[PDB]
């Protein structure tokens, strides 16, 4: 066809995927960003109208980052001056705008540097965090009622997470949860007094004469963790001339014996809070159901209705214990739980009753409970066809658990095998979101019929463009390594010939609960390596991987660095048993956990790999964070699992790296997997005679995310792959 | 047959130069280590006696780092437990041993972690620094007096230097100076209170979980400097119940007007100190000459005894104002001053007189004054043959300044063109120390007659070893740019011929006062590049270089990054004009200042250089230290020289590096030229799109000089020059 997908197209984004990201604002209405105008669309009858003329700029002159409308409709927040912190955390400035008047509130403004803002779910109350303390505005033009006073930089956090709870427990900076009608404000406080700092240099722009040492409370494996308290405040009874009153609700006594984590907060009703707790050995978990009591102000959590969850073989959850989806009445909930057969399935709990009824079953897993109605529960799963790498929407009839209906399986079954869903409020309308194996398809539905109303974006211009390109295909299949299936994918070059020997990259992540063999569509680096340079970029899911039952996933418990690494050698070995793969040209690469896994493969002495690349790798598990590492490994005490902590290091395999070419990459401002880890790889290689290639990225974080640095890292890695595979 | 000088032979140190490391202890005797038996030798007659046996000090329990015999012979310091700090500084443990008995001094011992130790010049007194304070010890067994109390880590340095005084002022961790007979002890005090810290990480062993942040008071260009005060204690009047009085000698009013340094301390007489100060703009210096009185104990410095040394065109000194050489009576002195013509020569000063009288002149420079008797002043110079990178010993009859006589020129004129000298006490004997261009040759001589007594070491065993190895030859010659001779050296391959086109490396330092073209013999990395791989390694001293007058040296004044860069490029243009060099295979490399000029050459755009390697380079003069930088640059203020601080960065040349292959190298614990400096080069290259090779070194300093990291850096660089020059 004359043309390929080049590296320049990946880095500059020539061939664009169009998304259809909408925010629901009611039970029937949503917002979309059509050009620079924000339109509201009525999802029943189809019609739309312009809500924001004046764009993305003009209301003060500032380029706006977000447009959060209050749920009653009367007000709007304009977010400006975004300053990224870590993965979810940021600071910004916040002007509140009156929509019934069309004018700015210059009375009692939210101060710049604000860490978090959230409207109450009803009305127009605000709660915001600023300087580690919570603030509450009853009206947006009236003074803030301050609510905590204990906040201090790097030490006490009220209403926002610390480093490790952000990245590793909640997946979020926020630690405010409102009651559904707006009355109570629940919040968690974190305490980082005795937690040790990672210290790293930051060089800044050229004019900064002395480097800044950036210092971050960060527990690594075995270290002193943070501590957690949990509170509730009533907002309707805040005194205008006295202090707020925050009633603590203490964690259950089976948690207070050790170090523990608060891992979930979901309000069941206006007067009921569900709270999951996790022991530091993350295989024992306790939910409290905590009702208010109007005669005392307090929160009682009767131990009878608390629900225990545990693991005798791994850890509770996929990363954390799963979220309960309550029924409206308060008195029951559904929750994803691993069953007796090993597989993760929906389970119905009744508030004062032990155990659960499994409402789903089989050799496959539920991914998430998406929406709960009077008569249906909607869920995504990988059930369809026996493929653990596809996603489809389902609905269980709650009066007859045998009446499950797939709502997305058959809509376009060759093009669309990987769905997600965004439901409106009360679940009246649902936007399906296909994302492979053909081009992303975005469609709107009503829940009454399951009939489709409109097609929101079909990716037509993306299609028409890509018919010029010699595009690669994806094989998706399995290999039976015992009796059990293990899944894989291959991006194969265009014009692929089974009687020709191609070079073979493994893309690797490989960590606990990962998935790399999937039906998703991607325009990435691997698309350039197959399209232009004729490399098969394959990828394997082995022992330790997710979405397939705990006999696969929990294979790696107390044993990181072993079977996820060894089955990746077996995957390359197996692909080279097939006769379209060159034996003399087999690279391996990953980022992060895959950087780690790549280095352990390179240092195993297998013979199979000529070269590899490790970007921002872990190298030794005592250098990475406590919450993640000890979830799988235990504690690095010799009463526990110190022997495997020490036996699983990249450093202790340094000797075998002279059999291989090696590129090591890392960002010097990595707040996540610190530059330490790569500094310890490189020193071990130096101390044993091996030669390798290195590349630091000055000031770049864990994602190596800057536009110039992203262009550079992939250009450098391309030249490494091409020299290794003998390509001009 | 014949083998070749390989990289393995360089690294493992196969062909070893024997030196002759003697140490004078009298006017007629020296000590020399043989087998860890230290022997004393008699100079005239040549006989020896074993003074310390190798088997003695096994019972001690430790491997000894140094021996230091007292000037009366009654004692010895045994230094052990060496722990390097910076270039000259260290911490140690010290036992004293009695040589009239044969036992250790058991009580009143020098503490552990002592920073510096020195005997008085006559006798057996001990001044030591520990915890930043001076302690005096009149007899080895008696309790130590405590001279100072103000000592404080990182802040107050009594009798030792802070960072910048160690590196750039004294070349020495020491800041004690005894009087010749031992009655007085003088000291500097540095005050680093407001000097900004520089911060960097230290990762340490694999077992260290959090990286430590090293912090060092370090004044960068323009930043607040340390201050200085100067003191003298009479150590024959220390009270056993009260503190020692320390009389402070104050600097001249013409130094106290702004910032300044104390740059030389020389005792002239038993009651006469010479002190030499330098303004922060280092083109003005004042020598005070301060006499004691027994009338009060004050030290009065007469202004009718001050001598001013200015510079009209650059800075005072080669690196600092030169050391004075007092005659015995103390009333007159000789020092190396720049004459009217710009060339450095010996000037005879008389104390009360203003002017000086030149004792030498010509088109060459005096390197050092090495001895002063009543009849002769002995000096090293480059006069011989017109060669600015040769060295020879001279003597200058003080009764007749035209009766100059070269003591070393004609000894072995083909083998020996680079000398140094060590005289005995009172200058009765001298060791000459030839360094090339043949194998090093060590000889002893008598001063009364200039008769050679013996050969001490001749490197006979190395010469036998090298007859079976194909060694490279060395050309040392000159080009003529703008009517001036500028010298170069070429290390030419074995069996070299005029007809082939050889690839050319260009080794560089290039800094102010440097000399990379000389007559000294070396077995180095360049010897392997010539021997095995057939690479001409070349070197050139352009403008800015020393030894050739101030018309060449002060060309670079205020102007670093300018003519020294231009002239390494023009030297490589010129070397291509000779027909034996491949102009598609020029490369460039240096270390430190040489990595700065490598970088400024590689980013010039000249077309000459295909590749190069900057190791631990400067990149911006505001990141390097104040004392060095501002010597040649002024202050980085817009009232001074800011504009040229900004024009002369590597970063502002980043876009042009797209034309050249590039390897940037740096060790992360470099306390001298910080890892900051390469980290801002790489940011600049990234933010502009240019690929480059990188290499870091975890915990290596400015030297990159561990056994493992020395093997690894030179192996990695060897790969880069081979693959650039297309060599297998
Ligand atoms: C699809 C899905 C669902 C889900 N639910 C939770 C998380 C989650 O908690 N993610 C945080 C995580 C990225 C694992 N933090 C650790 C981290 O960053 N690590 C670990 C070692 C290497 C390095 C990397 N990369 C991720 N998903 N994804
Ligand atoms: C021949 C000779 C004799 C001598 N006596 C003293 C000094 C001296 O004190 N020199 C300053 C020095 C120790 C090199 N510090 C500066 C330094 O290390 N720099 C400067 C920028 C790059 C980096 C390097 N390399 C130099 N000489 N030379
Ligand atoms: C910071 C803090 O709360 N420290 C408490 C202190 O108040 C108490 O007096 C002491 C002895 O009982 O115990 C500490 O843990
Ligand atoms: C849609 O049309 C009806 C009026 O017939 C009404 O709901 C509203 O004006 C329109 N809504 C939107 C979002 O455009
Ligand atoms: C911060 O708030 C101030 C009010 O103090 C406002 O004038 C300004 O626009 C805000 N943003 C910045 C970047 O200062
Ligand atoms: C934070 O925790 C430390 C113990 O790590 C304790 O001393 C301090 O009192 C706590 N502060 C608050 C506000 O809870
Ligand atoms: C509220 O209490 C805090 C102590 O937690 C105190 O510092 C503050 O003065 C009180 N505020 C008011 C308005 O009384
Ligand atoms: C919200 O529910 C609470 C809890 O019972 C009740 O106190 C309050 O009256 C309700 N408020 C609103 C606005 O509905
Ligand atoms: C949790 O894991 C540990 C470590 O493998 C094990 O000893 C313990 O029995 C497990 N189960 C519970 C409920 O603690
Ligand atoms: C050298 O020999 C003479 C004569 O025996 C002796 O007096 C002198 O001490 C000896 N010196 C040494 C260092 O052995
Ligand atoms: C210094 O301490 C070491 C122990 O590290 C000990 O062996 C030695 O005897 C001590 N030396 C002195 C002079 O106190
Ligand atoms: C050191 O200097 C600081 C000013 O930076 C001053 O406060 C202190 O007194 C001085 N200390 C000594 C021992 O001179
Ligand atoms: C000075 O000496 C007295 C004893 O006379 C002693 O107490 C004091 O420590 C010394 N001075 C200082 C500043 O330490
Ligand atoms: C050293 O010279 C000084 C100054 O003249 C005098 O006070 C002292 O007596 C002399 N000491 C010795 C040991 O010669
Ligand atoms: C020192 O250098 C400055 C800066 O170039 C120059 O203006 C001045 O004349 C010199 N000052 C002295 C005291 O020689």
């Amino acid at each position: 066809s004359r043309k390929t997908y080049t590296l320049t197209d990946y880095l500059k984004n020539t061939y664009r995927l169009k998304l259809y990201s909408l925010r629901w604002i009611s039970d029937h209405e949503y917002l979309y960003k059509q050009e620079n105008n924000i339109l509201v669309f009525n999802a029943e009858y189809g019609n739309s109208s312009v809500f924001l003329e004046n764009s993305t700029f003009d209301e003060f002159g500032h380029s706006i980052n977000d447009y959060s409308i209050s749920p009653d409709g009367q007000f709007i927040l304009l977010e400006y001056n975004y300053v990224k912190q870590w993965r979810h955390s940021y600071t910004a400035s916040y002007d509140i705008y009156d929509l019934n008047k069309r004018q700015l509130i210059t009375e009692e403004r939210i101060p710049n540097n604000t860490q978090w803002v959230t409207w109450s779910p009803v009305g127009h109350k605000l709660a915001y965090v600023w300087n580690n303390d919570i603030y509450v505005k009853i009206e947006p033009n009236l003074p803030s009622y301050r609510i905590t006073w204990t906040g201090k930089e790097d030490i006490i956090y009220n209403g926002i997470t610390d480093w490790v709870y952000e990245e590793e427990v909640f997946s979020a900076y926020s630690a405010l949860w409102w009651s559904p009608n707006g009355t109570f404000l629940a919040y968690a406080q974190f305490n980082d007094t005795e937690v040790p700092l990672i210290e790293y240099s930051f060089y800044s722009d050229e004019s900064l004469q002395y480097p800044k040492t950036v210092r971050v409370p960060y527990p690594k494996a075995g270290a002193v963790n943070p501590t957690v308290k949990f509170f509730v405040v009533n907002t309707d009874s805040l005194s205008s001339v006295t202090n707020a009153t925050s009633i603590q609700i203490t964690a259950p006594a089976s948690m207070l014996i050790g170090d523990h984590y608060l891992c979930d907060v979901t309000w069941a009703t206006q007067e009921r809070i569900s709270l999951q707790w996790l022991r530091r050995i993350q295989n024992y978990s306790v939910m409290d159901i905590c009702d208010y009591d109007e005669s005392s102000g307090r929160w009682n959590c009767l131990v009878a209705r608390q629900h225990i969850e545990m693991s005798t073989t791994g850890w509770v959850g996929r990363f954390r214990p799963s979220e309960p989806h309550f029924t409206l009445d308060g008195n029951s909930f559904y929750k994803i739980i691993s069953n007796e057969e090993g597989y993760r399935h929906i389970c119905y709990f009744q508030i004062d009753k032990k155990d659960c009824t499994f409402i789903t079953k089989g050799t496959w897993e539920v991914i998430g409970i998406e929406a709960l109605t009077s008569d249906y529960l909607y869920y995504i799963s990988n059930e369809y066809k026996g493929m653990p790498g596809g996603r489809n929407l389902y609905k269980i009839q709650l009066s007859d658990y045998t009446k499950v209906t797939c709502l997305s399986c058959e809509l376009n079954p060759e093009r669309c095998q990987y769905y997600s869903v965004s439901f409106s409020k009360e679940a009246k309308y649902y936007q399906l979101r296909c994302s492979g194996p053909g081009l992303p398809l975005y469609t709107l539905h009503s829940s009454v019929n399951d009939k489709g109303l409109r097609v929101l974006e079909d990716n037509s211009a993306l299609d028409k463009m890509l018919q010029n390109v010699q595009m690669p295909s994806k094989k998706l299949d399995f290999i039976i390594l015992n009796e059990t299936k293990f899944w894989y994918q291959m991006i194969l070059p265009p014009h692929f010939d089974k009687s020709k020997k191609y070079p073979l990259l493994l893309d690797v992540y490989a960590g606990p609960c990962s998935q790399k063999a999937d039906t998703v569509f991607r325009l990435n680096w691997a698309t350039y390596l197959a399209s232009t340079e004729n490399i098969i970029v394959a990828s394997f899911d082995g022992r330790g991987s997710g979405y397939q039952g705990d006999k696969i996933m929990h294979a790696i418990n107390r044993r990181l660095g072993t079977f996820e690494v060894e089955d990746q050698i077996e995957a390359a070995r197996q692909f080279s048993k097939m006769g379209f793969v060159d034996n003399k040209r087999i690279a391996i690469w990953g980022w992060s956990y895959g950087g780690y896994v790549t280095s352990m493969v390179l240092g195993s002495g297998s013979g199979v790999f000529k070269c590899g690349i490790a970007v921002a790798p872990v190298s030794r598990w005592e250098y990475y964070d406590s919450v993640y590492t000890e979830r799988y490994m235990g504690l690095p005490t010799p009463e526990d699992n110190l022997d495997h902590y020490r036996n699983s290091t990249v450093m202790s395999r340094a000797e075998n790296f002279k059999q291989v070419e090696y590129l090591l990459i890392h960002g010097t401002a990595d707040d996540n997997v610190h530059f330490q880890q790569s500094a310890q790889i490189s020193k071990a290689l130096v101390d044993v005679g091996v030669d390798f290639q290195a590349m630091w990225y000055t000031d770049e974080d864990h994602g190596i995310a800057s536009s110039t640095a992203h262009q550079h890292i992939y250009t450098h890695m391309s030249h490494f792959i091409k020299q290794c595979f003998s390509l001009p």
